[PDB]
């Protein structure tokens, strides 16, 4: 099996919703004045990190793609896809931290659930979503510290 | 073609995402001020058409998850799906009518694209999305007729 053009632009379009949700969304003075912890990334790292993800994760569903069995492995990255669009209109849209943490950990669940059916069927699919299992681990931490360093103001869900 | 309820349970966990963003982006008093044409329908049909739309598409997905070639199919729900989640943060959260009839058009071409794929593979699959497919339409006029009656406001956008 190869490279599947057809596959791969479907998945990577299918980016476009998360992908819309950041730039419509882009943090503001609000998110400056959050208290953060140190090591909080600076601004530029946060494209950098997504636009990497979308093309993994879209090379990585093409592979498994054509592969039979697949079905579980792709209702697995639906369900994590649609999640991962949830996060940035709850978080940054409505201002809601604690329910924005629900939401990465509920993706956080999805993403490694795809990595592990993808593993199953295709050890490299596997491989390529293992940067995206880091990063979104991470993700949930920043939620968390975000939630946690402002808990005494409404933003908290 | 079998009844899976892991399949299935995964495909309604999916949906979700979506359930999420209506449930916690109710209309307003914005929505109640907008000028709407004679055959918006009263918001009581809306929970009623969502909740049977995410059951019909879940057990359509079902079945096609247990095919072979059905990677491309999935791939176009997974794509449907997304753009399903990103259009109320943008109608009712960020309020901009203009950009989400946007959103809605693609996830009309994605809703359409899913159907006929699922035809290719599964004529009940195939069927239980025609509904989803007309409602699609319908909300697809609702967004216009929404952003064309409130054109001189800011929120057409
Ligand atoms: C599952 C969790 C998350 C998702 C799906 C997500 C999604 C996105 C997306 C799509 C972008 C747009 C990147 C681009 O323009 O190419 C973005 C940027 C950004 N996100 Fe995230 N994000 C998540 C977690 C977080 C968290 C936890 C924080 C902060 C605590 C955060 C802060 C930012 C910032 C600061 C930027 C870029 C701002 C700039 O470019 O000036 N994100 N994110
Ligand atoms: C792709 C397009 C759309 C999607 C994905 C979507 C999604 C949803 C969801 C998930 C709900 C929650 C239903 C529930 O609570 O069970 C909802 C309710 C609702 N939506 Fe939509 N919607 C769309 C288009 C529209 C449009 C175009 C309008 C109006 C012009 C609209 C108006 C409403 C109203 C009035 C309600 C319920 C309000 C209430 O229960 O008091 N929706 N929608
Ligand atoms: C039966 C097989 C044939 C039918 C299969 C359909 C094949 C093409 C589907 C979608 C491509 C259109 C989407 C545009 C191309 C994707 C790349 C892109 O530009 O969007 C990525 C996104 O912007 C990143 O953020
Ligand atoms: C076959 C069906 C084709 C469906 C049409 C696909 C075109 C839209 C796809 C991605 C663009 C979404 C926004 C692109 C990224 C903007 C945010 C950065
Ligand atoms: C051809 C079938 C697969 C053959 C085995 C290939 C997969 C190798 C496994 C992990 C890569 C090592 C970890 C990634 C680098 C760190
Ligand atoms: C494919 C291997 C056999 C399948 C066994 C494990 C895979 C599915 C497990 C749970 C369904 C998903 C979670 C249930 C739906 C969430 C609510
Ligand atoms: C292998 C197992 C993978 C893990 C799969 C199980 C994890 C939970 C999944 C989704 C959250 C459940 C649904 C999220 C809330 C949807 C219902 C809802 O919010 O409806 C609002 C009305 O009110």
């Amino acid at each position: 099996m190869n490279m599947d053009w057809a596959l791969f632009l479907t998945f990577l379009a299918a980016c476009g919703a998360p992908a819309t949700t950041g730039a419509l969304l882009k943090p503001d003075e609000w998110y400056d004045n959050l208290n953060k912890p140190w090591w909080n990334p600076p601004r530029w790292v946060f494209p950098l990190a997504w636009t990497s993800l979308y093309f993994l994760m879209s090379l990585a569903a093409m592979r498994v793609a054509q592969l039979e069995g697949s079905g579980q492995a792709l209702a697995f990255y639906a369900a994590q896809l649609a999640f991962n669009t949830l996060w940035t209109p709850v978080f940054f849209g409505m201002k809601r931290m604690a329910t924005a943490l629900a939401v990465v950990m509920v993706m956080w669940l999805f993403v490694a659930a795809t990595m592990w059916a993808f593993f199953q069927l295709d050890t490299w699919a596997g491989v390529l979503f293992v940067p995206y299992l880091i990063w979104a681990t991470f993700a949930t931490g920043l939620n968390f510290e975000a939630m946690r360093l402002n808990w005494n103001r409404p933003e908290a869900r």
